[PDB]
């Protein structure tokens, strides 16, 4: 999966943002779209998600995150070195000429008989390769502490030796571009400097961000132990409604529950060491924690608890799975319960994220009514984040075959409900998918045209709703439908 | 306090929560107890509790332990100084001798301190010394009846208002049948000089301990007659109110 980003991603994302711009400027706009807005992010599934596969452990987990994160650092050091050589001019910033003399002050005359370019000290008349390379060398250590940290699980270089987050990545970037900018060289500042600072806010030091997925069973499985080693009962037995009021009142409490003494098989075991290697790896290598098979507000409720009695100083957005006929059903329930409590819209923060599964769903029911019922769930589950001021994020879990749920990006976000999206919107990209859609530049350009375009007019341009005779029949033969499947 | 230490010893769910706000002397009790779970057990002889008076320290040292992350918890000695802690020791090893939990820790073995120095700066001399003598005695009793092998920590200074006296004599003023081959003796500073300046001096210490210790076992000194342990008890209260 990362050779393509290697391959035709990395370099294409600021293609494609550059001609975002002209179309910008051949419609009125004389601006350029700002280079912190991420038209298009990337993130992944391998070595997070680990529903049915034993076999991603939480140490699989912890290779990924170091090794894209060396990735990362491998290609922002040859895209930096390279616009060292480019950033040539003089004139800049009052602040820029204040920095470049700190540090070529603070940076003693030492020459690095090994560098190819730029061994010796840099002139400070130079400005922008002198921040440049200090950049430069940060970048060094960034990607040799990720190689030691991969190989053994330590290295000698500190963390403030190296860049530990985007922040301080883009500190000496927007310098350099304020700086051109200022002294009337806008249109330097949109050559190759423009193209890293659109990269930096589309990878990061990341270059992806993994998403992690775990089935609900597994979940219950591990609380059910520890209800039944402290004698409080059986988790498993628990209604719904008695579950919800039990995990609330831990999250609401102060007390620790996990016990260290705590029985595990190897199962219970992979749940709790894939959530202690979350809480060892950065917050900025994660997205969303997956719940597979998700049913009720209950497997959200025991993620979050989980998370925080396993140490996680930061816990990941826990995001529902309604993979089956039955769940999506009851979609728009759950979503209202966990909107409905106090705790969970505090911890949410107006913005919530559910996975709706195409596969699981159509092989539940038929193809008619899986796709029927997955319009309806997004439909009513927007109206009901609507009503309590959320902001809902779709997650569309799509394959390569129409049955399970493939085909033309812009048809299927055409076929998705009316103000669903909204500028909104995560979509998987499954296996040989990924060869199909950046195998080659040309496709890496198609994709991103073909869903910023789709999203674009699905925000402004809506299709139209269905009347209410084909609601009706509608449902059905979604009935009708899948009893004969 | 002894009601609850218990039924959070005998619960299995954690107590120590993470974001607890702490203090500069809680933070370093806190922290001696995560240095004792990082270092190897045999390093590490028992946890003497200063100031005890009552069971509710022993088990809250057990509990902090545990709570602390110790896997391998050392056995907790309470270090009864004063005067009313001591007289009140028989009864402080007897309520923790019937408590399940903590004979199941113990497992059949007690260590308990007494202190030479503060007993004597609390009472008299002679008031100090005369109930050190009935707290090992008593102790020994409440030991032997619960199937307890007791070890007695003695705790006595160079100086004779401390404790300090020949090591043979000081053994032999202890109760009969309360060493049984067991006992425990500081030597405090200038004492270790004393004891082992020199190899003719550590030979000598170490003589006199092992016969002194030997004999009281199969040959005991006399116990006291009733009169004796009368006048001695009248005698203590006016040796303390004077004092």
């Amino acid at each position: 999966g990362m050779s393509y980003i290697h391959e035709t991603v990395w370099k294409g994302v600021p293609k494609f943002l550059r001609r975002v711009d002209t179309a910008l400027k051949n419609i009125g706009i004389n601006e350029r779209l700002p280079y912190n807005v991420s038209l298009i992010r990337f993130s992944s599934w391998m070595g997070g998600d680990r529903d049915g596969n034993p076999r991603v452990t939480p140490e699989v987990t912890r290779d990924v995150c170091l090794l894209a994160r060396m990735m990362a650092a491998n290609l922002y050091i040859d895209q930096i070195e390279e616009l060292m050589f480019e950033l040539s001019m003089w004139r800049c910033n009052d602040e820029l000429r204040v920095r470049a003399e700190e540090l070529h002050s603070s940076s003693g005359s030492k020459v690095t008989k090994y560098y190819i370019e730029f061994w010796k000290q840099i002139p400070p008349n130079e400005p922008y390769r002198v921040i440049l390379g200090h950049v430069r060398d940060k970048l060094y250590n960034t990607r040799e502490r990720a190689r030691h940290l991969l190989a053994s699980g330590v290295s000698e270089i500190s963390a403030e030796s190296s860049f530990t987050s985007i922040e301080e990545f883009l500190e000496p970037l927007e310098l350099c571009y304020k700086s051109l900018c200022d002294c009337g060289d806008k249109a330097i500042a949109d050559g190759s400097l423009l193209d890293l600072l659109r990269q930096v806010f589309t990878f990061g030091l990341s270059l992806v961000k993994l998403d992690i997925r775990q089935e609900s069973e597994r979940h219950t499985d591990v609380i059910d132990a520890i209800t039944t080693h402290l004698g409080i009962g059986s988790y498993r037995e628990w209604s719904e409604d008695k579950r919800q009021e039990w995990l609330l009142s831990e999250l609401r409490g102060k007390r620790p529950l996990l016990p260290p003494d705590l029985p595990q098989t190897e199962e219970i075991a992979d749940v709790i060491g894939a959530f202690h290697v979350l809480a060892e790896l950065p917050p900025d290598s994660f997205g969303p924690y997956i719940i597979s098979m998700a049913t009720a507000p209950s497997d959200v409720l025991a993620v979050e608890l989980l998370q925080r009695e396993c140490g996680v100083r930061q816990p990941l957005p826990v995001v529902p799975l309604f993979e089956r006929l039955a769940d999506l059903q009851s979609a728009p329930a759950s979503v209202e319960r966990l909107f409905s409590v106090d705790w969970y819209m505090d911890r949410i923060k107006g913005k919530q994220q559910v996975m709706v599964g195409y596969s699981d769903s159509g092989k539940d029911a038929g193809r008619l009514s899986a796709a029927w019922q997955l319009y309806r769930a997004q439909e009513e589950m927007a109206q009901v984040a609507k009503r309590y001021g959320v902001k809902l994020t779709l997650f569309h879990g799509r394959g390569g075959t129409v049955g399970r749920g493939g085909g033309p990006t812009h048809l299927a976000i055409l076929s998705q409900p009316p103000d669903t999206i909204n500028g909104s919107i995560r979509v998987t990209v499954q296996g040989e998918v990924i060869e199909f859609c950046f195998g080659e530049e040309h496709l890496c350009f198609q994709t991103l045209q073909r869903f910023t375009a789709a999203t674009l007019e699905h925000g402004m341009h809506p299709p139209v709703s269905p009347k209410p005779e084909w609601r009706k029949l509608m449902d059905e033969m979604a009935v009708v439908a899948t009893e004969e499947y």
